[PDB]
């Protein structure tokens, strides 16, 4: 039950060059975007920070309040840290600790020319992300939007789960189905709210880590990355056919171990998926010696 810092809107406007929406690569401040806001690089009290400016108005305000509420309760090595918020001015802002290496989605795509992540780094990221989800499930929270754009990477490439605006603290049904289609479990697409859906979404993240492919590509066959599990099961392809070629240190044994965890997470029947504790254990055994 943390109490956060309150920033002035105009200070956040000032330190992000008036919310300069141009990419940082061309002299602007924009680091990224979500369906509910834009992320800007800023500089407050000599510290580099990230400012998310939120863009119905009622639903957006509830997600702003939910992010603050969930962050006040959940604090862990593998969850991004909220520093403060702003609500006095024009737009709602959320301020976080700066993640120099951006999102796992952007690092897997090598966006802006960044070097590809090694298999060694990918194993640490998968372990860290599972540890963060474990902390959330232990604290009775369902994330509801696990995806590589919501796994940030700090100065040491430590995984930091982000975006708690849709998180639910507690199988139960909702009339407002939310999440990212390409990562959603079948029961989540139907309105069910359960931590088993976070496990399924984490399985799609593990396939992105192994393959370097985005969860959805309308110009690819199959369009949805989760469909490769069936191609591999029906022996039409092997996990070796899909391994990211942008690595030089992957070994078949540990890649097959990560794939086995992903396959288990992606069981269509929610009760047949492992829980997050089992996923953590399997990912630890993957690198043990
Ligand atoms: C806003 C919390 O922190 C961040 C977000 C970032 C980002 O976000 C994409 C989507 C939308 C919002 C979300 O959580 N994921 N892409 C790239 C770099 C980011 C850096 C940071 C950072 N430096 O803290």
């Amino acid at each position: 039950d943390t109490r956060f810092h309150s920033f002035s809107f105009y200070e956040l406007k000032n330190v992000t060059n008036n919310f300069d929406e141009r990419p940082i690569s061309v002299g602007g401040n924009k680091m990224g975007e979500g369906g509910f806001g834009v992320v800007y690089k800023g500089y407050v009290n000599n510290t580099t920070v990230a400012v998310k400016k939120l863009a119905t108005t009622e639903e957006l305000k509830q997600q702003f309040d939910q992010e603050i509420k969930v962050m006040a309760k959940c604090q862990h090595e593998n969850l991004v840290e909220l520093l403060g918020f702003s609500s006095d001015g024009d737009d709602l802002c959320l301020v976080y600790v700066y993640m120099p290496n951006g999102s796992l989605l952007d690092r897997l795509s090598c966006l802006d020319g960044t070097p590809p992540l090694s298999w060694h780094m990918r194993c640490k990221i998968a372990q860290g992300a599972a540890n963060g989800i474990n902390f959330l499930h232990e604290n009775h929270h369902i994330h509801r939007d696990i995806k590589s754009a919501n796994i940030l990477l700090d100065e040491a490439f430590t995984a930091k789960i982000s975006d708690f605006g849709l998180a639910r603290a507690s199988t139960v049904m909702t009339s407002r189905i939310v999440g990212t289609t390409a990562y959603m479990a079948p029961e989540a697409l139907r309105g069910e709210i359960t931590p088993k859906s976070d496990i399924y979404s984490f399985g799609v993240v593990l396939l992105e880590i192994i393959t370097g492919l985005p969860a959805v590509d309308e110009h690819r066959e199959p369009q949805l990355l989760l469909d490769i599990k069936e191609e591999i099961e029906d022996e039409e392809k092997t996990i070796e056919d899909y391994i990211d070629k942008k690595m030089n240190d992957a070994d078949s044994t540990s890649v097959e171990a990560m794939y086995s965890v992903a396959s288990q997470c992606l069981h269509e029947k929610k009760n047949k998926r492992p829980d997050i504790k089992k996923v953590q254990q399997l990912l630890q055994e993957m690198t043990a010696s």
